[PDB]
């Protein structure tokens, strides 16, 4: 359309249409009206105008579907709608995306909206980060305030703030911003909210511009920058880019104002010489187009796709139907679409028997929903090639019968047709064809017919409810048993979820009004807790009317009380205040007071005030005012489960420390009543502890445990009786805590610490701030950074656990093992506890308490019963050619599948992790030479239930090209992943590199061998839009780390900065960091940032994977994804990234600093000499001293030697 007509659609779009909504939660489908707001990017449907129901985020839109095509849409009501006038939205950083299905009611209404909606999207990465600050400011002012307010108050900023994730340094700060800036009865506009941001983001990280204020290249000239008003030109910019950025297109000036036009997108700056200020260059620091991501490496390069398929690493997937863990996540073909949209090009496709005749999708023998085949072809014949258009490989695992194998390659014929592949590309093939040459094509691998001849296993798992004591409930749990060992999991269930004295103890009025007063000061107190003093009412059991509540109230300045008066109407109470205000029903006397505006000529002014009692802990269960430290032990001794908590006072102090289980540990943590608020830890403000309860019972306190039981002292006595679920938990000593050395870090002073990379340090004290005392040969007890080392810990017990969670049935999330050998069941048919389906497990000994078992179903109960009553006692298939000859390419061979010589690039090589990486361990050039040819599927083992990935770089250096990964998960290696296929415009089809495809090149080259091609040098100086995980304002740090080979995986995280993720600022005085990798193609550049809780636990905030090949040099924004590598708004990085090459002189001194680790490695290891050990003889420990500082020097030196050189 044209620009005018697009500026109709997107009027109509802002206008807002009241429109059908389907929702899988809602069965019926309800009218809202939907509309853009353009200023906050936000598709929002509502039911009025004041009053928004959802938002959606429109650079969050991934997919835009016609028609009726979505689990929405599947509803009966859909069916009366028609499917041009039917469409859905995809929005979301999860894998499964949140869908917002909009039925249309004529087909030109759907028509424009989906028009408007992918003009809105492509306008999306056309906007420059200016606009979508103000766009994101104007979420958090309409977000705060559902009326869409253009104003903002000094309250709602004390509320703001924290939201976005910043700490109110003062009450102070922000009043003086608010002068400064222009405050009129504290008020501020959206336009001055704006200038209250440039200010705070500018003032906050104005010691970045001390990295331009330096004294080497003054070409940019960054000066008299304290001030945000300074500025500088387009002469500067074109400057900075050609020489801290090394950009060769800067040498054009046109294209510099281009892109500083584009960046300021300002029609104000009508200058021919377009020029922006410090804090403007500051946010650009942190924009898109600093990107350090290569550009040329997000088109498709033909010379990279013109080559046979044996050198591309191709993305593929595991069980891709699955959206959670294997055990019971829900299977969806919108899974494969998402894949599809990545960039996937190969998805599994368990095919299993199906009762119709149709197999069905889904992880067979175990508990997962199960989909039909068609959808499924038909989904992947609909998005498989809308995004990138190159070749796709159905990883089809065949366990149906011949009957629905036809049905099968009937479907792909008809379904795919011509995309499918059926003949080879071309007849005398010597090797896999280029994906160029295979535009669109369907290559299905799949068990040939090898046999060929003319015409022609589960183990018991599943959901099981265990007879809970503690809280006399069914628990649900998942059991598996292997080798008569029934392994439980946790619980399944967890994942899912009068007219008088009831308002005398509800939240607007609780107790203790023993006296008027006694309200006059519970009020007054709470008078100075908000802005408008007016805000303030409570109910309370009159004093002197005898049998009469009393309304104690304020009035514009002043508190004042007037009894709530009553009658008996009708054999019913009545209560009036106002001659004709009154009601009967509590419940509904909180709306209707709500409704009511308080009206009188005596009153005018409602407040809504639902202040509640100010301390209900006061009558708290889990809350012990007497109860000291010890009392807390000895009762979680009798409790030694973990998720039983009580909020234990202490004695003389306003800060109530939580006594919880936590990994079997008696842990605890203060929360001081600062003020009013509760603050757990720093800044974890809380209304009371009650809200802190309610708010921790689905939020983690200490990683992966929550607070799950409070622990009553009734219930000290129902487990009176324990052993209920005998705690099999993990089923040397720590003065030390052994750590390991990140990077060198140099002695500041005489008891700091210096020292080399992988240093053992031992008899570490943690210290506070980061300093440790630790011994290091002749320093004993010295200081270290924390953020210049890590630790590793040696949990022995940790490690049996994992040994565990490899032969476990159920391997990891297994919550207890059951050796089935020594135990009996008796089936009851009558049932136990409310459950006609009863099996007790009653041991051999009646010591251990007989556990209850339940199902739902007496059949399965029949069959659960019946594998544990047998444990107690103790070619042909023709697999179908219409299917078989559907293989062009990867047929499955099974007989020579440790063969790896003469290999034939008809084949394949289905593997699994551990028996991939035995191979590897063996013979890598061997793998390599047969996947030159041939190629490999190497996916995940059975023990991966819970979707976890494993490394899968061992596996691409040496060849192993398909790597079918779970990309339901968020784990490391699938952010490695999505960094690796976002390359070559992504496609998912990698070019490797010549040293690859040719024999010589070692895959895990030795040592020796191993030589400095790249030594980064990166420095983070500061970041923007840190999100926040949980109430507490996260401490951030990052962690930037080469993820590359077993040589180049190399870790460095800086100080933490406390308090603050909004702007958080790192210190410049922070070393030049130097990675050295000595393969650039085959390495990952990641900033990881975490953050650090009252624990000083790391926790994952968001990732920045970036191949070393797309890092590019310069002052460089990084964005930042979240763990399904989904851009998250506005949350970047920055760093000083430097590349480098190893020049011949370099490599000499490159090889010096390979004489650096050759011989450091004997100085850790005569550091290892006397790493504990005592009774030593002190001749070459004390001499390699000399060792010792001659490697410090000889390094650090002809290091920051180049450095000065670069």
């Amino acid at each position: 359309l044209a620009e005018y007509e697009k500026s109709q659609i997107k009027r109509a779009l802002e206008l807002g249409t009241v429109m059908t909504v389907f929702s899988f939660r809602k069965s019926t489908p309800e009218r809202r009206t939907v509309q853009v707001i353009m200023e906050t990017r936000q598709v929002a449907w509502s039911k009025t105008a004041d009053k928004i129901e959802g938002f959606l985020d429109i650079m969050e839109i991934k997919e835009i579907r016609p028609g009726k095509n979505s689990k929405d849409f599947e509803r009966a009501k859909a069916v009366r709608q028609k499917e041009d006038c039917c469409f859905t939205i995809l929005y979301g950083t999860q894998f499964v995306l949140s869908t917002l299905s909009l039925a249309a009611d004529s087909k030109e209404d759907a028509v424009n909206w989906l028009s408007g909606l992918k003009i809105l999207h492509q306008e999306a990465m056309n906007a420059s980060t200016p606009t979508i600050i103000e766009s994101w400011l104007r979420k958090q002012i309409y977000s705060v305030d559902q009326t869409r307010r253009n104003s903002i108050s000094l309250r709602e900023l004390k509320t703001i703030l924290p939201l976005i994730n910043f700490k109110v340094s003062s009450a102070k700060f922000l009043k003086d911003k608010f002068v400064e800036i222009g405050a009129h009865k504290d008020e501020l506009s959206f336009e001055q909210f704006h200038l209250f941001y440039k200010k705070l983001m500018f003032e906050q990280q104005k010691s970045i511009l001390d990295e331009f204020k330096k004294d080497s290249s003054v070409f940019i000239l960054g000066n008299t920058d304290r001030p945000d008003a300074s500025a500088v030109y387009l002469h500067d910019f074109q400057r900075f880019l050609i020489h801290e950025q090394q950009e060769h297109w800067a040498q054009d000036l046109n294209k510099v104002r281009e892109r500083m036009t584009k960046f300021i997108d300002d029609t104000m700056r009508e200058t021919a010489e377009p020029f922006l200020f410090v804090d403007e260059f500051l946010t650009y620091l942190f924009s898109r187009e600093n990107s350090i991501w290569d550009e040329k490496y997000d088109a498709v390069d033909m010379q990279d796709m013109n080559n046979p398929l044996s050198h591309y690493w191709i993305s593929s997937s595991h069980n891709t139907y699955l959206t959670g863990d294997q055990l019971r996540s829900e299977s969806s073909p919108e899974a494969y679409i998402r894949c599809l949209r990545m960039g996937c090009r190969c998805i599994e496709l368990d095919c299993w028997d199906g009762p119709d005749g149709k197999p069905v999708i889904y992880h067979g023998w175990t508990r997962t929903t199960k989909i039909k085949f068609d959808d499924v072809v038909q989904a992947i014949k609909d998005h498989a090639f809308v995004t990138s258009s190159f070749p796709v490989i159905l990883s089809i695992e065949e366990h149906c019968s011949v009957e629905q194998q036809r049905h099968m390659a009937k479907a792909f014929k008809e379904v795919f047709g011509d995309l499918l592949l059926t003949k080879p590309t071309e007849a005398s093939a010597d090797q896999l064809p280029s994906p160029s040459q295979l535009r669109e094509k369907i290559i299905i691998k799949h068990k040939k017919l090898g046999p060929r001849g003319d015409v022609d296993e589960h183990k018991q798992q599943g959901e099981l409810y265990m007879w809970d004591s503690i809280d006399q409930k069914w628990t649900r749990h998942y059991c598996a048993i292997a080798d008569a060992k029934l392994s439980f999991s946790d619980d399944i269930e967890q994942t899912m979820e009068p007219p008088t004295e009831l308002h005398f103890g509800e939240k607007w009025f609780h107790k203790k009004v023993e006296k008027r007063t006694s309200a006059e000061k519970l009020l007054q107190e709470y008078c100075m807790e908000t802005g408008g003093k007016d805000g303030t009412f409570l109910v309370r059991e009159s004093e002197t009317f005898p049998n009469d509540y009393t309304l104690s109230f304020w009035r514009s300045g002043r508190v004042q009380h007037c009894r709530i008066r009553s009658t008996m109407e009708g054999g019913t109470l009545k209560y009036y205040l106002t001659d004709n205000l009154t009601f009967s029903s509590i419940y509904a006397l909180i709306q209707h007071y709500r409704e009511t505006h308080l009206r009188c000529a005596e009153f005018e002014l409602r407040l809504t005030d639902p202040v509640p009692n100010p301390n209900p802990h006061e009558s708290k269960p889990w809350y012990y005012d007497s109860l000291s430290r010890g009392e807390a032990e000895d009762m979680l001794m009798r409790i030694p489960r973990d998720g039983a908590f009580l909020i234990r006072k202490r004695e003389g102090s306003d800060s109530y420390a939580i006594t919880f289980r936590a990994r079997g540990k008696v842990k605890h943590c203060r929360i001081n009543r600062d003020g009013r608020h509760f603050v757990l830890g720093t800044s974890a403000y809380f209304e009371s502890l009650v809200e802190l309860v309610s708010y921790y019972e689905k939020h983690s306190l200490y990683r992966k445990m929550r607070l799950r039981y409070p622990v009553t002292p009734e219930l000290l006595e129902r487990y009176n009786m324990e052993r209920d679920i005998n705690s099999l938990y993990d089923v040397p000593s720590m003065p030390q805590r052994t750590v390991k050395a990140l990077y060198d870090y140099k002695a500041k002073r005489s008891d700091e610490l210096s020292f080399c990379r992988g240093a053992l340090i031992h008899n570490v004290s943690k210290e506070p701030g980061g300093w440790w005392k630790g011994d290091y040969g002749t320093r004993i007890q010295q200081y270290f950074p924390s953020n210049y080392v890590e630790d590793i810990s040696t949990a022995d017990f940790e490690e049996l656990e994992k040994q565990i969670i490899e032969d476990n049935p159920l391997g990891s999330l297994c919550r207890g093992i059951l050796d089935l050998n020594t135990y009996n069941v008796v089936k009851a048919p009558q049932g136990k506890n409310q459950k006609s389906f009863v099996f007790i497990l009653e041991p051999k000994q009646q010591g251990d308490p007989p556990v209850e078992f339940a199902t739902d179903r007496v059949e399965e109960l029949f069959e659960w019963f019946q594998s544990i009553r047998e444990i107690t006692w103790k070619k042909n298939q023709s697999i179908a050619i219409e299917l078989s000859d559907l293989v062009v390419y990867c047929k499955p061979t099974s007989k020579t599948k440790d063969n790896l010589e003469n290999p034939d690039f008809r084949e394949i090589r289905s593997f699994v992790e551990t028996k991939a990486d035995s191979i590897i361990r063996q013979k890598p050039v061997d793998l390599l030479k047969y996947n030159q040819k041939g190629l490999t599927r190497v996916y995940p083992k059975g023990q991966r239930v819970d979707s976890s990935n494993y490394d899968p770089f061992r596996l691409w250096l040496c060849g192993s090209q398909m790597v079918a990964l779970n990309f339901q998960t968020a784990d490391k290696y699938m952010q490695m992943n999505h960094a690796l296929f976002s390359l070559n415009g992504r496609t998912g089809y990698v070019l490797q590199p010549e040293s690859m495809r040719t024999e010589k090149y070692d895959p895990m080259p030795p040592e020796s061998q191993r030589k400095i091609l790249m030594t980064l040098t990166v420095k983070v100086l500061g970041a923007r839009h840190l999100p926040k995980l949980g109430r507490s304002i996260a401490c951030p740090f990052v962690e930037v780390e080469i993820c590359g080979a077993e040589y180049d995986n190399n870790k460095f995280k800086t100080t933490v900065v406390n308090d603050n993720g909004l702007s958080p600022i790192w210190a410049p005085t922070q070393e030049k960091v130097t990675f050295e990798i000595y393969d650039p193609n085959l390495a990952f550049l990641r900033f990881v940032v975490y953050e650090e809780d009252m624990f000083s636990d790391p926790n994952f905030l968001a990732h920045a994977t970036y191949p070393i090949k797309a890092v590019k040099s310069g002052f460089r924004s990084v964005p930042l994804k979240n763990g399904y590598s989904e851009d998250i708004e506005l949350a970047s990085l920055l760093v000083f990234c430097e590349m480098r090459p190893v020049l011949e002189s370099e490599e000499e001194l490159y090889s010096s600093c390979r004489q650096l680790r050759r011989r450091q490695e004997e100085l850790n290891n005569q550091l290892f000499l006397y790493d504990t050990h005592q009774n030593l003889r002190n001749a070459n420990r004390d001499a390699l001293v000399k060792e010792f500082s001659v490697n410090e020097n000889q390094l650090q030196l002809y290091q920051e030697k180049c450095n000065k050189r670069l």
